[PDB]
């Protein structure tokens, strides 16, 4: 609705289709921060990482699901602000039956990149999203 | 806090011309992000007072039309979709177009360089000669 489709996102990163646009890429350093908008389709989701700044979101349509490592998995919809802690272990995505579209903003990107882990077994995410 | 209003709370006539409602996303308290995040509608005529963000700010448009201006420089005209990267101690003003809304997320930059520096109204002329008939 907002913003057209971005580009598919790598396998290496993301179980299922998702969609990525870059919205502000901060080449030159100015802001210290990136956006990008995300759509991913049903039951897509990113695998387990972690930033060292903290990343926001800003959900704008849909149903999805934000987790911190050991932690219960939180329902997002329309509307819905993610304040992801700084090196926190987390994944997020869609529930397995509706597209998850949302604005992210990373922080304090001169910290450092992601730091990307383990995929989000078939089981973590029916334990996280069946029956909610 | 803001979640507390149906629009948010209305912009104060020290930094707004006009009617607007702004509603905080992340007011970053605890300053674990270097960042604050803002959703801002403008009625059609409204608009901030010029002012500058040491850390920079960036805006998202999300609905509606409105005007983006830099101290000097020809009025940018958004619509649903735009991005403006607007850099660190840039002189600016945002606001609506005079016959339709504007609503953006804001997203302040490098919050720890400072608050943002406010200076004077947009006049009518200003806003007149940077908006008529576009």
């Amino acid at each position: 609705d907002i913003f057209e489709r971005g580009s598919k996102g790598s396998s290496d990163f993301f179980t299922g289709n998702v969609w990525v646009k870059m919205l502000v890429t901060d080449e030159n350093g100015v802001f210290n921060t990136q956006v990008y908008d995300v759509v991913f389709e049903p039951g897509a989701r990113t695998h387990w990482h972690s930033h060292p700044g903290g990343q926001i979101l800003i959900v704008t349509r849909g149903k999805g699901f934000y987790q911190e490592r050991g932690k219960p998995a939180r329902i997002l919809k329309k509307g819905d602000v993610v304040e992801i802690p700084p090196n926190v272990v987390h994944w997020h995505g869609a529930a397995p039956d509706e597209e998850l579209v949302h604005i992210g903003i990373s922080t304090q990107v001169h910290l450092g990149p992601a730091e990307w882990l383990g995929s989000v077994t078939e089981e973590e995410y029916r334990k996280a999203t069946e029956g909610k």
